[PDB]
C-alpha cells in the first residue's frame, strides 16, 4: 500500500524516463474520475518535478500542472487525445504513486494547490 520514509527522495528529470509522464496520466485521470461534480477527466499539461524513493517498491512523487480536458468521464481516457485547451484553468498538483514489485500501483496521495 505504501512506502513510508521521511526524506530520501531523489530528484529525476522528466526526460530521465518516458514512464514518468505515463504515471502522471494514470494518477490524474484515475483521481479526477473520483471527484464530486466532475464531468470531464483532468489531464496532465506538464510534469513539473519528478522525485523517487525505492526500498523494494518505489514511490513516484510527481508535481504536475493539471487542467480539465474535453474528454467526458463516460469516455475512455486517452493519454494524448484528451489534451486541455490553453484557455482552461490550470492548477499545480502533487501525487505520490506507490508501485510494488508486482507493478501494482496505488495512489497514496493526490493534492492540488488552490489557483
Amino acid at each position: 500500500m505504501e512506502l513510508a520514509l521521511r526524506g530520501g527522495y531523489r530528484e529525476r528529470s522528466n526526460q530521465d524516463d518516458p514512464e514518468y509522464l505515463e504515471l502522471a496520466h494514470y494518477a490524474t485521470s484515475t483521481w479526477s474520475a473520483q471527484q464530486p461534480g466532475k464531468t470531464h477527466f483532468d489531464t496532465v499539461v506538464e510534469v513539473l518535478k519528478v522525485e523517487t524513493q525505492t526500498v523494494a517498491g518505489t514511490n513516484y512523487r510527481l508535481t504536475l500542472k493539471v487542467a480539465e480536458s474535453t474528454c467526458e468521464l463516460t469516455s475512455t481516457y486517452n493519454k494524448d487525445t484528451c489534451q486541455a485547451n490553453a484557455n482552461a484553468a490550470q492548477r499545480t498538483c502533487t501525487t505520490v504513486i506507490y508501485r510494488n514489485l508486482q507493478g501494482e500501483k496505488s495512489i497514496s496521495s493526490f493534492e492540488c494547490a488552490a489557483a
